[PDB]
Parts: structure tokens; C-alpha cells; sequence
């Protein structure tokens, strides 16, 4: 799995060799950026065959999206050998109820998080990493920031709390889990309600996901951080803007639309691969940025 | 003990508890025929206009020494100390009773603790899991005493018979629901300070809030003696009839309700003929199922209790 | 000042000298007990000539009642030479708005409290000593017992709080000394609100009250219990009452109505005395229960 740099999103052969050849840290495959995907109906998995043939390639790590929930997609992605599954909310959710019990499989994978509660629930579902978004396709980075602002909060209260506090949280973070089982009760004429030792979510119980919760929430205390890697995505258009998500606390970024949208593909993304690994350094970012011509409209 | 509390209790069901407030009447009881008596200072009649608290242990022991059949003593409701004392004097059981002023407002004592068994009141069945939980080795499904009517009596084991006909209809999950509504009432005390704090009115499970367990704890506790009543279809201890028990038909009614036995306080001693009514009462009591026994000991016996 | 034992409350010279036969630690000169105060219209300080027979008449320590906020009865009872001034509430109050600002006193003075908020406040008008107290003349210990597990649970939950939560109590606490201010502010047409940089209670503004009132929390959670010496007072009206307050963490208790409103009052006073004394062991206190006689009505 990757730890830091910048991942691409790349739709062809061309695309891909140029996210490597820019220094990506590994390239993200799909038929449709972003950006373009919301004139759109239902946005898919994408064709096994264009996954494959940019898996050839590049010698970086290559990674696939699938619908939130198509356990199918997902099983399809580790079948042709992806190196990370995205779990995304870019493509048509295909399960509104649940996530994909991510723990079962052996493929990574990443999903996104809003807010702290949703990161604790993907990583107990069994997320590898997980990018702080807040909406890809606008090159607006104001929607990444909002949400490492709110991770970042949340997780420096978390630190001011006792461990029976942070059992409260684990609590409320839970029921969620619960919506389905509330809904069908009701259907079948009776109270909106759910018994804590019933079976909800793959076997667990509204009291074992509890517990699940707590004891990820007790890691997120013990290192002021998440668990897993965690990468800033949605809204990176400029070498500066990668820079600001390193210096809120990113591991990496994911670029999308920003890259392949804008007016100097190549140059633009060598830029923002290096403003991520020289963000703390004015200077280079701004030299990176002279001249890279017409960025992202959003 | 452990075993030994309920060895106690055992011995006493099927028979009649009397309160007696000197060695004149310990002795009637005991000629009357009662498995034990309950010394006090004033029957509950007598009861309800100050502050009733645990009798003087000298008057106990009088009692104690008058008589051979086993004797019980009150102590006010989470009154600690008062049962230490009784403990210390020998009593064979303590009743932690609301007859008595209550002496603290958020706790019943922890009976666990203690070497001599106790009996507690409930009017349904949460107080009564609740009370077991604590300890309580027997309960008595109380009423109202003092006014010798059977009314109290009756809604309470109707009350406690029907929530355990439903309790056995439930699934171990479903049972686990209704532990964890009985266990709110350990939370009031942390609840109210957290508010008088200017914070709300919340608790935390897993804080300790009644000697030194958490609520999610206390809940782990009543559940597993609601799946023990679940089991059995009754109370796992000793359940005996209190209340307005005045008359052998009354005494005899509560046996025909499930009680395993029954205590009467004013009932003989605020009657015309104490001894002869007690002996009635005693044998409406063992033969419950014999109309023509309880029309029999029920004829020529005077004037009765009211209230 | 007394730090354990029983303060007995006495009304004249024959009631002092039993309680100092009795073991009391201290006496309470007043004119008529609690029990009696309540038929009564205006209860207020003892004559000074009874108080200073009652001290002539005993070795031990004598205190002496002054009503909330009566600066002159405090005044004469320290001018007098009392050992302890107790600002009861079982005396008529004199001033419905503050409690008197007992720091600026030489003599110590005892005050009563219901609760934490009223423990804080005492103390930090400068009471050397507090009485959990629920409602004297009763001879219910419920009084008592209710108010010391308020006590005890309020001090549990302190030790649980981080300082800046801490801050958070002391603030709430603090409000009731703008009472004043705003219902002035009120009468003058205005909004009933209050500036913290006023002054408000002894030239003191709400900041100050504050933050004053916060380093004496910040000693409650450190020690896990007031700085002060705690008795409990009110309902205690046999040995095992005395015990109970006693096993419940308080370091003494009060007795008024409960010894001379018995009817053997030398001996039922001894036997309290060996209660409190050996409150850990229920055969003295249930030796010295034995043929007390009776007790107070309440
Ligand atoms: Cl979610
Ligand atoms: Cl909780
Ligand atoms: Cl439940
Ligand atoms: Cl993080
Ligand atoms: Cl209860
Ligand atoms: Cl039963
Ligand atoms: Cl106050
Ligand atoms: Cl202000
Ligand atoms: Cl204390």
C-alpha cells in the first residue's frame, strides 16, 4: 500500500505513463474522471480490460473504483489483481444500507471518510486508508479542507477524553449500523427500535459493533491520528493546494480532474507531485507554479 | 452463606410470619402456630406520625429468648448500620422495609455483603429483580400495611404474576432489553449531580454508580436474574404475601395467587381475639385449598382490623 | 477548631456539662434547639450572657449560631470569644442575597451545604468547616444522608474532569452571585444581564468569583474530598444514625434535637459518642444501643 506521494487518476495508456513519468506515487484507473462523470447516469466499475492494460502499463501501483456496496465489483477488481480497491462515493452507490465488509477480502482498500465518525466505521469495515474528502470534480479545494479541519477537531477533542467518554462516542458512531433494522420493523407495523444483541451487520451484533468502534476509537486516541494512512482528495487543482493538505496534516493526495483537466497535463502534475513532497518549502512551490498555464475551470 | 440464606428461607415458606411487639404475644404466635414473627416496637397500623426506625435490640433479644420459632427485625431502607446492628444481635433474617422511614433516598443496602439473609418488599417485578440483584434472599410482594385491606396485596402479585407470564415469552435478547430498562433507576444520583454540575442529565455506562459497579455491569446483573425468573416461571427466592392481610380468607386468597406464604402485621393483634384469630389464619394458610376449613376457622371470630 | 468527634447542641449550663460528660468534642450554646425553633417566628443569635455561661461552665470548645449574612451577630460572637461561629440556616436569614464574607473574621466559622456548588461557595467565603446538612429538627436521617451522597457523587464525578472542565463547574457555580446585579439591573428598566468585570460580592467581580471559586475545585479533585473539615448534621437521633453518617465519610457529626429531646439524654449522648467513635464495629454500636429508652419524635 501507498504511504505518501500523489495518486492520479488516469483513463488511458497515455494518461497513466504520464502519471509515472510525473512521479506519481501510483495512478488510479477509470473510464471517466471525476469531473466528467457528474453529465452522467450510472457511473460503474470500469472495463476489467482498460484496468488490465494500464496495470501494464506503468510499474507503479494501479488502483480501481468500485460502487459503495458492490461486493461483486469489488471481488471482480481482486480477481484481475488491482493493488487497492476505492470504495467510492464518485460512482452510483449500489448498496444504501452498507459498506462492503472490506475485512473478508485481500486486496486493500480505500474509502472516504466526511467526518471522524465515518472513518472509524470504514476502518472497522476494514479499510487499509482513507482519504478526507469532500467532493471531487469541482477543483474547489475548499471541500478537502472543511474535512480535515472537522478530522483534525475531532480527533484533538477525542484526545481530551476519558476512555469511558470515548465509549459514548464508539456508541453513537454505532447506530447507524441499525438504520435497516429499524426501517423494517416499522414496515412490519411495530416500534422504530432494535435490540442491542441482534444480528445487523455481517453476524455482528449493534453491541459488538460498538465494541468494534471503541477499540479503533482507543488507537485513534493513543496516536492523535488515524490508524491508517490517511490522504487528502477532491479539489486539488494546484501545486499549492497539495501543499495546504500536507501542511493540515495529509499523508498524500489524490488528483483528479486537477491533472488531466487542466491546459499542461504533464507539467502541471510534476509540479503538484512536487509541492506535495516540498510543501513545507515556499520557495519551490512557488517556482513549481510559474507558468503552468490554465488549471481546472471547477 | 449463599446457601445457607435460602437454606433459611425455605424453612419458613408455606407457613405465617406475625409482628409481635412483646414476649406476650411472641408467645401467642408461637402457640398459634406461625414459622416465625417479625419483632417491632409498633405494628404498621399503629405506624401511620414520626420517624419509625429499627426497635431497640434489647426488646429483640427479649423476644429472641421468649420464643423457639426464629424471629426477624425491620431496618429503614438502605440503613446500612441499623443492619449491621440486627446482624450482630443474632436476628434470623433482616426485612429492609418501607414500613420504616426510609433513611437513604437513593439506595437500598447491598445484602450481598452480609451473613444474615434478608426479605424485601417489591410492588412489581423490576423492584424485585432489583432487590435480588442487591442480595435479598426472600421477597414479600408488599401491599399497603397497616390498613388490613387485601387490595395492595392483590395488584401487586397480579402485577408481578403477569409481568413474569410475559417475561417467559421472550427471547434471551428481548429479556436483555427489559435488564437494561430495570437498571436506570441505579442512575438517578449520578444524573441529578451531573445536572446540579451545569452539565446534562446523562451518565455514562461504564461509570461506577452503585458500590463500585457501572451501569452496564448492574445490567449484566439484573439480566441474569431475569433469566433465572424466565427459568422457573417464578422468583428465584422465597416469595411471601404482605399487606392488608386481615381475615383467613384473605391469607388463604394470596396462597390461591402463587404466594409461598404470608405475613400479617395488625391483622391478629388489632382484632378482638389475637390467639384465636392467628390460629385460623394459620391453618387458612396451610389448607388454602379447603373451603370448608376456611368457613369453619373463619366462624365466631369477632371483630376484625380496619382501615 | 474540631476535626472529629460530636458537637452536641445545648441550651443552657446543666446540658453543657452532660455532653462534656458524655465525651462531646464540642457544644452548640443556643437558646432553643432546632426541633423547637420550628413554633417560632424570628430565630436569632442567643443572648450573649447564656453563651458566655456555657463557656464558663466547660473545657471544651463552644460555638455559637449567628443568621446567614448578620455580619454584627458575627461580629459580638467573636467580640465575645466564641471557639466557632456557625451561619446557620436554622435561623432566620438577615440577608437574602450573600452569606457573610467570613475571611476577613479571625474566629473560623462552620456553614452549611446541600450540595458541592454550596460547599464551594462556603468555602471560598471563607468557611473553615462545612456541615452536610439536610434539615435539622427533624430526626430523619434522610436529610443527611441524602445531601452527604450528593456530596460524594458530585466530588466522584470532579475527579473524572480534566481543569478546563473543571473551569466549566466553577463558572456555572459562580452565577449565583450575580443575582443581585441582575435583578437591580432589571428594576432600572434594563436587560437582567451582567458584565464578569463588575464588581459584585466584596468588591470581587464574576472573573474573580470565578476563578476563585475554581482553585477551590481544583483542591476537591486533587484531595477527592472538601479542604475542609466535614461533618454531617441533621436527623441523627441514635447511635446507628452516627454511625452511618460516619461510614457514608464523614469526619464528625452534629447533634441537637436527637439527645435532649430523648428521653435519656446523658446516656443516649455517650452512646453516639461510641458509635461515632467505633463506627466500624456493629457490636459497640449495638451494645450501646441496648435499653436507650426512647428516641425523638421528629
Ligand atoms: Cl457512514
Ligand atoms: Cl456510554
Ligand atoms: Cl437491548
Ligand atoms: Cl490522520
Ligand atoms: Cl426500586
Ligand atoms: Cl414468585
Ligand atoms: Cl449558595
Ligand atoms: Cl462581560
Ligand atoms: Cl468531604
Amino acid at each position: 500500500m501507498v504511504k505518501h506521494g500523489v495518486v492520479m487518476d488516469v483513463t488511458n495508456v497515455e494518461q497513466a505513463q504520464i502519471a509515472e513519468e510525473a512521479g506519481a506515487v501510483a495512478v488510479m484507473a477509470l473510464e471517466r474522471v471525476p469531473a466528467d462523470i457528474r453529465a452522467g447516469g450510472v457511473a460503474r466499475m470500469s472495463d476489467p480490460a482498460l484496468i488490465e492494460e494500464i496495470m501494464d502499463a506503468v510499474s507503479i501501483p494501479v488502483m480501481a473504483k468500485c460502487r459503495i456496496g458492490h461486493t461483486t465489483e469489488a471481488l471482480v477488481l481482486e480477481a484481475i489483481g488491482v493493488d487497492m480497491i476505492d470504495e467510492s462515493e464518485v460512482l452510483t452507490q449500489a448498496d444504501p444500507f452498507f459498506h462492503i465488509y472490506k475485512k473478508k477480502f485481500n486486496v486493500p482498500f480505500v474509502c472516504g471518510a466526511r467526518n471522524l465518525g465515518e472513518a472509524v466505521r470504514r476502518i472497522w469495515e476494514g479499510a487499509a486508508m482513507i482519504r478526507t474528502k469532500g467532493e471531487a470534480g469541482t477543483g474547489n479545494i475548499v471541500e478537502a479542507v472543511r474535512h480535515m479541519r472537522l478530522m483534525n477537531e475531532a480527533i484533538a477533542q477525542l484526545q481530551r477524553m476519558t476512555d469511558e467518554e470515548v465509549y459514548g462516542v464508539a456508541k453513537f458512531y454505532a447506530n447507524r449500523y441499525a438504520e435497516l433494522a429499524k426501517t423494517v420493523r416499522e414496515g412490519m407495523g411495530l416500534p422504530a427500535t432494535v435490540l442491542e444483541n441482534e444480528p445487523i451487520y455481517e453476524g455482528f451484533t449493534l453491541a459488538e459493533i460498538i465494541d468494534g468502534l471503541y477499540e479503533v476509537l482507543l488507537e485513534v486516541k493513543k496516536l492523535g491520528r488515524l490508524p491508517v494512512v490517511n490522504f487528502a482528495a477532491g479539489g486539488v487543482a494546484t501545486p499549492a493546494d497539495a501543499a495546504l493538505m500536507m501542511q493540515l496534516g495529509s499523508d498524500g493526495v489524490f488528483v483528479g480532474s486537477g491533472i488531466f483537466k487542466s491546459e499542461n497535463p504533464l507539467e502541471r502534475a510534476r509540479a503538484i507531485v512536487e509541492a506535495t513532497y516540498n510543501y513545507d518549502k515556499p520557495d519551490i512551490v512557488a517556482e513549481v507554479s510559474k507558468n503552468l498555464g490554465e488549471a481546472m475551470k471547477g
